[PDB]
């Protein structure tokens, strides 16, 4: 069905590597993911990690990408959110059901 990417972040507290599966969008070299966490009240821990340490590793099939993660700008949100929703309509439901704006993370080389 929908492929997952494996995102590795550095635990902001422990400094240990943390891996989590996510759905993703490609924009050339960029990988885009949404810190939706099924519409939880709070941002997922991996998001907190990458905001404390922007260096992340992303594995897609056999490709291992060393990228730098940051929040999408207003204009990037406008471009990527609708693509994310088209690919996985549940994203819009999560956003509908949660207070926080769901972060969109741009991972770039
Ligand atoms: C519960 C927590 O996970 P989390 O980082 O909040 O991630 C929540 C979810 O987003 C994560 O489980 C995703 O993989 C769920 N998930 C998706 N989550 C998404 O947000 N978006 C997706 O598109 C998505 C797709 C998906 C597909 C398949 C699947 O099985 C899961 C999918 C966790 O793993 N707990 C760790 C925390 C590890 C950690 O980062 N700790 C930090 C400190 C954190 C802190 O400061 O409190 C550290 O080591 O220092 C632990 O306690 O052992």
């Amino acid at each position: 069905k929908i492929p997952v990417a494996l995102l590795t972040t550095t635990g902001r507290k422990t400094g240990q590597p943390r891996v989590n599966p996510l759905y993703f969008l490609r924009d050339g070299g960029r990988v885009i993911v949404a810190a939706s966490k099924g519409g939880a009240e709070k941002n997922p821990m991996w998001y907190l990690n990458l905001k404390a340490n922007p260096k992340v590793q992303v594995q897609i099939k056999k490709e291992v990408l060393d990228l730098t993660a940051r929040d999408a700008t207003d204009e990037e949100r406008a471009e990527y959110w609708p693509q994310l929703v088209t690919m996985y309509p549940s994203y819009q439901d999560y956003q509908s059901w949660t207070d926080r704006t769901i972060p969109i993370v741009v991972c770039e080389p």
